[PDB]
């Protein structure tokens, strides 16, 4: 059963990986699917195994913790769908875990420019940001200046990259340079 129904579970991840849609539909199910082989590989090393096939078990917390992850990320982008901004192009990538941990964390995003500071280190522009209000979405977009990256919603700006703070994981002083395509701000 259980062997079975994990085996039908990889399977449509599989599929889904190898098909690389821009249907964010799709990428909601492969957080289905990650929940699922979650909650049946949880269920796996509870009646004893460690191993499936050839496949090793992972720790309880292990799943727990990827289960709890993609319950989040299954939500969040059920809400995003019901949106004009759900019928825009969603790439697996777009809607990684890993993504929306990037700064402006727990916010989807797309198109992002990469600027380098140099004290070197590279950071992400996100040309498109969208901020969720309960269920509601706005989509705004990013600048760069001498204080940082930051995207707009109204008069009001929000840094998620401070170039000032990000100077104390490197250089002694208070000077750092920054390079934009062909273009240079500097403190």
């Amino acid at each position: 059963a259980i062997a079975k129904r994990l085996d039908a579970c990889q399977d449509q991840l599989l599929e889904l990986y190898e098909e690389n849609s821009i249907d964010i539909h799709k990428h909601i199910m492969h957080w289905k699917c990650i929940r699922l082989e979650s909650v049946l590989l949880h269920k796996a090393k509870q009646m004893g195994l460690s191993h499936i096939g050839l496949q090793v078990v992972p720790p309880l917390t292990v799943s727990e913790t990827k289960g709890h992850n993609a319950i989040e990320m299954q939500m969040h982008l059920e809400s995003l769908a019901k949106t004009q901004y759900g019928v825009e192009p969603w790439t697996l990538q777009d809607t990684s875990y890993e993504m929306w941990l990037t700064p402006p964390k727990r916010c989807f995003k797309k198109q992002g420019n990469t600027v380098e500071v140099k004290f070197v280190m590279e950071y992400v522009v996100w040309t498109h940001i969208y901020l969720q209000d309960n269920d509601s979405w706005v989509k705004v977009t990013s600048s760069v200046d001498a204080k940082g990256i930051y995207y707009t919603c109204g008069q009001f700006k929000t840094y998620y990259v401070n170039f000032n703070k990000e100077a104390q994981k490197y250089g002694s002083t208070n000077h750092w340079e920054v390079c934009y395509g062909s273009t240079v701000i500097c403190s």
